[PDB]
Formats: structure tokens, C-alpha cells, sequence
């Protein structure tokens, strides 16, 4: 099962960190639950910061897309 994190994150499947905390930045900033505009940030945030340590780890990433793309 694969968290989309890149969703999550609202990001791109297939990007980097660049993108991914731009994502998770912007996410994150729009997640932190001290400040988030979501259904539920401080999952989804911490989906997004889970999502960026995968995004922003390149053993979580790479897990991450190990299940996702790069099943």
C-alpha cells in the first residue's frame, strides 16, 4: 500500500525535494495543525512531513517509491 505522499504532500509522483517540500513546504505550511486549512492537517501534515521524510528521505522516498512507482 502506498501512502501518496506526493498527493499527500501535494506534489508530483515522479519529482524531488525540490518539489516534494515545495509540496510538503507549501503542504506543511498549509498542514502544520499550529496552522493548516485542511479536512485534517495534523494527519494530513504528518502525511505530508511522513510523506516528505520519504519525499526528503532518500531510503523513505525510496521505499516510498519502492511501493509506489518503483514497486
Amino acid at each position: 500500500e502506498l501512502k501518496d505522499y506526493y498527493a499527500i504532500m501535494g506534489v508530483k509522483p515522479t519529482d524531488d525535494l525540490k518539489t516534494i517540500k515545495t509540496a510538503y513546504r507549501r503542504l506543511a505550511r498549509k498542514y502544520h495543525p499550529d496552522v493548516s486549512k485542511e479536512p485534517d492537517a495534523e494527519a494530513r501534515f504528518k502525511e505530508v512531513a511522513e510523506a516528505w521524510e520519504v519525499l526528503s528521505d532518500e531510503q523513505r522516498r525510496a521505499e516510498y517509491d519502492q511501493m509506489w512507482q518503483h514497486r
